[PDB]
């Protein structure tokens, strides 16, 4: 009868609050934090309003219609939104709608750096108002950022400074636990921005499809039943959070938490630890579950998948079941592998089918199916062997430098800036999985560069640049990285004018941490690759190291400006002719 009753009431006040605020600062990134926190508590007055005497006047309105009228309050100040306050003429769904198209992905708002006393002073003051500030600032920065694991780190947030302001030193307490949740941070934002530009370029089926293959190799003890059931919840959890319907996703999100630890004897042994949690850390908890062990009566595939003679028919009966049920079989016993690389082989099985029950004698065609995998499996493994092998040589920073020339070569079209930044993240995508167990390496390293890619194409959406980035990006999922691998630096490439200014360094770059001056260095190596592309891993290495040298002198020098002045234009004279 009220939907905003029914929400409020399955989800409580604080949570009910908590995703309001995030949708809000989600859909209406640029306005400030109080104009934001007054429409949320107006809305749940009106909730607990409408929870009291549900056939009360407008209380049997949509959730878009009144939370939509509740932004077009403020979304009408075409100065400070532009496109937002012609959305706001719209009615309901087109309203809905013209707010998901102008959602900023790269809204380049100030970068935000603890102030560890002053934010201690505050969460004493006003917890709901500190927590809330996290919520709102981290919402409107990652603007398809998964709802309810938004409140999840928020608590986490509330738990480091619970612990840390009443110690002595709350500073160096802090630092650690808020740079471990930034990048906690990250990956989650890049997780959940995957299925959100699934479902936006490929559709449900490409969701669905890599629901299967990750969740039967999580669950490898669940039969088919089990898995198509939780992937159709799951599905369409992810599915309302995307599309902006936030009370929604986190209740049915509640829902199969609940459903999986009821259970959990015929899904995994895994889910023990995590079903005796409250709420959010439960379904945090089900989300990053550990594979399961592998059962000792899984099925030889050959027989039924390669040998059976009347595969054709089992095909043409229900295709995407038959397929459903190779990719669950196939991702079960092989934990080992990539999501992508499952979805690779699951594509090239139905290619195979495809051809062969559209030929004379089909069992003869399809006989040899499971040998076209054997060279889709090396490609990866080389990949991931070579990375680590040039990360364990070099360590994290060459292994970077590496990357940004790889990558420069590829693509020199792209900005400084993302060439560097993707070079950085693929750099810490190493050190963190090359580290791990080998069997574990190739997941780890090539789901990691499935989110950096996706990221990247997130990012070239809004500012495209690149013919060839666009194909590698608009093509399946499957063969995204692929596209990528395969690309190589243009035969007819323009190499960018020489510019003395972007390779010059002044004194200003001693005041810089060590990352900040990495990334000063990495971004000239770009641009060094952008004017000399045809220049050599070693040259580029060499002329880099003469330029770190000349950095770590004239900033131990008594006079640094001096030093940088006169030592300066020496190099950046010889670094050209190092390139030729
Ligand atoms: C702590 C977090 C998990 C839930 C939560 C819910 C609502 C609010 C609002 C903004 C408030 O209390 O003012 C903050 C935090
Ligand atoms: C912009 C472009 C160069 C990004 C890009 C391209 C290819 C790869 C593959 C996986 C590799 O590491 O060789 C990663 C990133």
């Amino acid at each position: 009868k009220s939907e905003i009753a029914h929400r409020f009431n399955d989800l409580g006040e604080k949570h009910f609050k908590g995703l309001v605020l995030v949708a809000f600062s989600q859909y209406l990134q640029q306005c400030p934090f109080e104009d934001h926190v007054k429409l949320v508590n107006e809305v749940t007055e009106f909730a607990k309003k409408c929870a009291a005497d549900e056939s009360a006047e407008n209380c049997d309105k949509s959730l878009h219609t009144l939370f939509g009228d509740k932004l077009c309050t403020v979304a009408t100040l075409r100065a400070t939104y532009g496109e937002l306050a012609d959305c706001c003429e719209k009615q309901e769904p087109e309203r809905n709608e013209c707010f998901l198209t102008h959602k900023d992905d790269h809204p380049n708002l100030p970068k935000l750096k603890p102030e560890p006393d002053a934010q201690c002073a505050a969460f004493q003051e006003d917890p709901d108002k500190f927590l809330g500030k996290y919520l709102y600032e981290v919402a409107r920065r990652h603007p398809y950022f998964y709802g309810p694991e938004l409140l999840f780190h928020a608590e986490e947030y509330k738990a480091d400074f619970t612990e840390c302001c009443p110690a002595d030193d709350k500073l160096a307490c802090l630092i650690p636990k808020l740079d471990a949740l930034k990048e906690r941070i990250l990956l989650s934002s890049a997780k959940e921005r995957l299925k959100c530009s699934s479902f936006q370029n490929f559709g449900e089926r490409a969701v669905k499809a890599w629901s299967v293959a990750r969740l039967s190799q999580k669950f490898p003890k669940a039969d088919f039943a089990e898995v198509s059931k939780i992937v159709t919840d799951l599905t369409k959890v992810h599915k309302e959070c995307c599309h902006g319907d936030l009370l929604e996703c986190a209740d049915d999100r509640a829902d199969l938490a609940k459903y999986i630890c009821e259970h959990q004897d015929s899904i995994s042994g895994k889910l023990k630890a995590c079903c005796d949690k409250p709420l959010l850390q439960k379904s945090h908890c089900i989300a990053e579950v550990k594979e399961d062990d592998l059962p000792s009566d899984l099925p030889a595939l050959a027989a039924d998948f390669a040998e059976d003679k009347e595969i054709c028919k089992h095909y043409k009966d229900a295709k995407d079941v038959f397929l459903g049920t190779f990719l669950y079989e196939y991702s079960r016993r092989h934990p080992d592998y990539s999501v992508s690389l499952l979805l690779r082989i699951a594509k090239t099985y139905e290619a195979t089918l495809e051809k062969c029950c559209a030929e004379a004698d089909p069992p003869a065609c399809y006989r040899t199916v499971f040998d076209q995998f054997t060279p889709l499996v090396e490609e990866p493994k080389s990949l991931v062997k070579k990375n680590c092998d040039l990360f364990e040589e070099v360590g994290e920073y060459d292994f970077q430098n590496a990357l940004i020339v790889r990558y420069t070569k590829k693509a020199p079209q792209v900005s400084t800036p993302t060439l560097v930044e993707i070079g950085r993240t693929l750099g810490k995508v190493g050190s963190r999985c090359c580290k791990l167990p080998e069997s574990e390496r190739l997941p780890c390293s090539e789901n990691h560069l499935a989110l950096a890619l996706n990221r990247l194409c997130v990012l070239h959406e809004k500012t495209p640049v690149s013919e060839k980035i666009t194909k590698c990006c608009t093509d399946s999922l499957a063969e995204r990285r692929p596209c990528f691998s395969a690309l190589e630096l243009d035969e007819g490439y323009v190499p960018k004018e020489f510019k003395a200014e972007t390779f010059t360094f002044h004194a200003d770059i001693c005041t810089l941490p060590e990352d900040e001056k990495q990334i000063k260095k990495q971004s000239a190596l770009a641009e060094l690759v952008k004017h000399k592309p045809k220049a050599t891993k070693e040259q580029l290495k060499t002329v880099l190291g003469n330029f770190s040298a000349f950095v770590a002198k004239c900033c131990g020098a008594e006079d640094k400006e001096a030093c940088f002045a006169e030592e300066g234009p020496k190099l950046v004279a010889s670094s050209q002719l190092a390139l030729a």
